[PDB]
């Protein structure tokens, strides 16, 4: 059949080295995403430096995304995006059958749940046609510090991730402006002080009513504001726009699945330090994964994709090896290594 | 005192990042190596690709030590390198004493175990001063693939390990020889037998009985060679030389020490998934760590050094987090991304 050994649920770090060690242990593997890119909970904060991945001199976000995708597709996995699992079945041959919102089915011999903390989605802007300006300037996200230098920005909404935007933006930005629907900018005292002493400008009682292209382009050159307290309509032209009204969450995987899997405090899996659930072949990794020695880090999400993808390959293939081969000497690197070495001549 | 807060003995992959994590966690640290170089087990092998550290993009262990020295360095630890730790003594308020080989004396509230399998040295070569040419061209080591392009090399040894130098030096090589004491090359007969179908020339029941150094430098240049069964003494220009004649151990570190440290199969700390020993604020790491869930992988090193190094901080202070604080927005890092960050804007 078209029974794949190993399906991962999830595209970040967790799901992305599961398929990549999965395929060091040459299985059949296929990795299932909601979003339509790959790399998870860091497509939230790809502007900031992350220090604290084993090996990795500090990089961004943004760019650890790269390397991650690319080492998790080495192998090259059946890749399915754009596509929510809805549900978990287990078979009574024990394969496993997901079924995914439009009802297709996957099939597998283990599954991987590297869920993390679920389907995130950014509030989107309730401006009319606002999606046309999304292939430009109009965005959900701090994509990138450069992005921004020397331009004019206004963030929409106020806290959440507003407050540390807005700061990390003011020595980037030519100037920031912050428009807020309440009258405190709902952050932490701490950082809301350092923004009102710097050079962000914030407007109070007030939300963006239009996006106004250029005549010439189809970005935005004008935004249009208003007052709810006063009730002024003013203009204000920009170079970028910033949305932070929050993040919707999913989390309907497991409730929804008809598998006696155990959960922690009604949403991880409930798991061992080799990343077995209470359901033999499926396995968690990542921030989906609950136990004593789980590491909250993306380090962590690395060691539990290793565990949970060696314990799949001995329950597919009782007689294989307990451990991968290191990669360093794993022949299954023979022909992509010689092309590298022969670079590496110059 | 010189009382630290984190000792860490050994400085492969999971020491460095111990050191590193120790410092993100704002802890006095300390990290003591055996070698004059920091890096492990990564030395016996600086010429190979690696490919299975989390989010790194296949590079030679070469710059992985690199990359990994860099990360443990981050924080600026005490370094103490070139010294032997031959015993760890737990003092009556619970501190621990270090002891060198010269006797010198360390004294930490957490030891960090991560001595990996040991001290390595190869065997070195039984030959009158053969150690002059260590600094020009007699290895212990292929240092790297470029240093070998066309270049004729002679391998003494024909251990497992000799084969596979010679498998990755006969395409980049301009001539390969191997010599074995034995009748036999001792490898295993997948790899030995694609060594004599290509450019490699073996000579059995040979030995290298002196080095001939160059009259105007001091490298060697020829080096002389005898037969064991028939005695005859010829004579071979080489530009490289490298020895495996195996590695010696030295594993008595927790032998010599009195300590009530749980051992398994005599060697390896016995640990629980958060890297405790059964010794309260002596936590073990990376290879010397075993658990159930112990992932024999460079990625597994950074997760029992990071859950080390949590346990330490709240051994040493009770009301801090159990969980370190993300690097994402971790203000430690502040000053350090102010500067990277105006790289980044050209
Ligand atoms: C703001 C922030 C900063 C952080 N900074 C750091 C840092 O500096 N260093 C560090 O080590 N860690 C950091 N972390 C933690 C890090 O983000 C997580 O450890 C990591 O993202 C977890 O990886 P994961 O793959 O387990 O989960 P995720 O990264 O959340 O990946 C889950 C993926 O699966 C998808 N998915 C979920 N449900 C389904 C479904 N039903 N069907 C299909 N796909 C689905 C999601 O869309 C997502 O793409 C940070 C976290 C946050 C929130
Ligand atoms: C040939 C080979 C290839 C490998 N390839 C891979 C691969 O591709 N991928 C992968 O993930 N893993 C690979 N591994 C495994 C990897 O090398 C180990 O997982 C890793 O080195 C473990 O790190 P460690 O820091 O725990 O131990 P080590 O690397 O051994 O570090 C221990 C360090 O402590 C020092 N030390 C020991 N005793 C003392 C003492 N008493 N006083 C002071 N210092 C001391 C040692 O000198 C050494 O520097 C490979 C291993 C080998 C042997």
């Amino acid at each position: 059949e078209e029974l794949f050994d190993v399906t991962v649920i999830g595209g970040g770090p967790a799901g992305l080295y599961s398929a990549f060690y999965s395929g060091l242990r040459e299985m059949r593997t296929k990795i299932i995403e909601f979003h339509p890119h790959l790399g998870g909970k860091i497509h939230v904060y790809p502007e900031k430096m992350i220090w604290d991945v084993g090996g990795l001199l500090p990089v961004t976000g943004d760019k650890l995304i790269e390397q991650l995708v690319q080492q998790g597709l080495t192998f090259k996995p059946e890749v399915v995006l754009d596509t929510k699992v809805e549900s978990i079945i287990r078979n009574q041959d024990g394969t496993f059958t997901l079924k995914t919102s439009t009802g297709e089915e996957h099939f597998s011999k283990t599954v991987i749940v590297a869920t993390g903390s679920g389907i995130l989605k950014p509030q989107k802007l309730s401006i009319e046609g606002a999606e046309r300006f999304e292939v430009s300037n109009l965005n959900y996200t701090v994509k990138s510090l450069k992005r921004f230098k020397g331009k004019t920005v206004i963030i929409s909404g106020g806290g959440n991730s507003a407050v540390d935007w807005a700061n990390e933006l003011e020595p980037i930005a030519k100037k920031v402006y912050v428009t807020y629907r309440k009258e405190e900018l709902s952050g932490h005292e701490a950082q809301v002080k350092q923004l009102m002493n710097s050079s962000a400008e914030c407007f109070f009682n007030t939300s963006i009513t239009k996006l106004i292209a250029g005549d010439n382009h189809e970005a935005i050159e004008y935004v249009e504001l208003t007052n709810h307290e006063t009730g002024e309509v003013s203009h204000l032209p920009i170079d970028e726009v910033i949305i932070n009204h929050g993040y919707e969450r999913d989390i309907t995987l497991l409730e929804n699945s008809e598998l006696d899997v155990a959960i922690i405090d009604n949403y991880y899996i409930a798991g061992n330090a080799n990343s077995e659930s209470s359901v033999d072949g499926l396995y968690a990794a990542g921030d989906i994964l609950k136990h004593e020695g789980k590491l909250h880090l993306i380090a962590g999400a690395f060691q539990d994709a290793g565990n949970a993808v060696n314990k799949a390959k001995q329950f597919i293939q009782p007689d294989a090896s307990e451990y991968g081969m290191h990669s360093s000497h794993n022949e299954v690197f023979k022909k992509r290594n010689r092309e590298l070495i022969k670079q590496m001549m110059k």
